[PDB]
């Protein structure tokens, strides 16, 4: 049970990580 | 302790399932 | 080990929130945009 929840939280903080980096490329205007 | 960290991880998958749509609605219209 | 999964799941929290307010903001053009 916390075996699964460890492979959920690893792949929320990969989903998170994108997130952050497409917002601020959204907020800063980038490219 | 688990069960509720369990609820916590569940809410934020939403959040962030939610999250992905949007932006990605905002990188096109 | 599950101390640990604590606080990764409280930082995510604190980010997923700010997340949310960022994206709000985009969407709504507030504060110009």
């Amino acid at each position: 049970e916390v075996e699964a929840l460890e492979k959920k939280v690893e792949a929320l903080e990969w989903k998170v990580q994108k997130l952050e980096k497409k917002v601020e490329a959204l907020e800063h205007g980038w490219d």
